[PDB]
DNA sequence: CCGACAGCGCATCAGC
DNA sequence: GCTGATGCGC
DNA sequence: GTCGG
């Protein structure tokens, strides 16, 4: 990257501001920021000219000039010597642990891996599945391997029902070369907005993966999202493949457009998008988009991802250009 | 200067 | 058990 | 922390 070392620095101080100091609303400024630096085709000079992009105001510009001066940055040098600071965005490591249970662990003397591993009977489910794989949940996912876990999940899928259609969302769905997890779109006709004509229908799928052995454990599930690990079979006398995080979301089959719009992704693209649309006077979600007194009113006709993009006055971008 | 910052499903808890 | 507020992840 | 009214 051309200015990694500065997008590197917004985001550390990005991860602070949400586990530590739990102001979600700086965690999200300094990632904007990071998110548009990140595709300024130009190695930055100075916070003068990071500034007159939109999401750099003075601070980061101010840090930006001393990190290009030293190299470094004596805000973040003092938080990494922080002993609570330090555990607190260790403990948010582990999914299922975030700023409020990682700083009440610290207080109860909890903050090392060697201190869970002795305590799974004081974490919930989904804290004690994310300690369990703590390892494989921060591996990145070759492309490759994405491509045989979407090749297995389609497969069972239409083995339970033809008129299933499951689609792979997220970072894939971009084209990236690496993801982070899967996560799948379920549509099926027996689903609208309208009515549930079957039951079950995201159980049905959840089980067929299982019983396959792809499914190895379950963080959260319900009749409309599920939230899980998954792992590829691997061959004789092979490494086992790394467990990865699965999301499988059953969605209206009418409001597919909007949903596969918002599992695409990207977050910060999510936000920006949805910024933008309060400012155009719209609301949107992973269902609808509806005009917005501040009362959201009736939801608008969505034939295509780009309908959505037209309402809020957008140029189309394909999921490739959605990765920031 | 200063209010608003995207939006939602599942797990968990407390008040009744 | 029902309702609503929180934490959490995305 | 940044932006728009
Ligand atoms: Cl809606
Ligand atoms: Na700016
Ligand atoms: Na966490």
């Amino acid at each position: 990257t051309l200015n990694g070392g500065i997008t590197d620095m917004l985001t550390e101080l990005a991860n602070f501001e949400k586990n530590v100091s739990q102001a979600i609303h700086k965690y999200n400024a300094y990632r904007k920021a990071a998110s548009v630096i990140a595709k300024y085709p130009h190695k930055i000079k100075s916070g003068a000219e990071a500034k007159k992009l939109p999401g750099v105001g003075t601070k980061i510009a101010e840090k930006i000039d001393e990190f290009l001066a030293t190299g470094k940055l004596r805000k973040l040098e003092k938080i990494r010597q922080d002993d609570t600071s330090s555990s607190i965005n260790f403990l948010t490591r582990v999914s299922g642990i975030g700023p409020s249970a990682a700083r009440k662990f610290v207080d109860e003397g909890i903050k090392t891996l060697e201190d869970l591993r002795k305590n799974e009977d004081k974490l919930n489910h989904h804290q004690r599945i994310g300690l369990k794989y703590f390892g494989d949940f921060e591996k990145r996912i070759p492309r490759e391997e994405m491509l045989q876990m979407q090749d297995i999940v389609l497969n069972e899928v239409k083995k339970v029902d033809s008129e299933y259609i499951a689609t792979v969302c997220g970072s894939f769905r971009r084209g990236a070369e690496s993801s982070g997890d899967m996560d799948v779109l379920l549509t099926h006709p027996s689903f609208t907005s309208e009515s549930t004509k079957q039951p079950k229908l995201l159980h049905q799928v959840v089980e067929q993966l299982q019983k396959v052995h792809f499914i190895t454990d379950t963080l959260s599930k319900g009749e409309t999202k599920f939230m899980g690990v998954c792992q590829l079979p691997s061959k004789n006398d092979e490494k086992e493949y790394p467990h990865r995080r699965i999301d499988i979301r059953l969605q209206p089959k009418d409001q597919y457009y909007c949903g596969v719009l918002y599992f695409t992704g990207s977050d910060i693209f999510n936000k920006n998008m949805r910024a933008h649309a309060l400012e155009k006077g719209f609301t949107i979600n992973e269902y609808t988009i509806r005009p917005l007194t501040g009362v959201a009113g009736e939801p608008l006709p969505v034939d295509s991802e780009k309908d959505i993009f037209d309402y809020i006055q957008w140029k189309y971008r394909e999921p490739k250009d959605r990765s920031e």
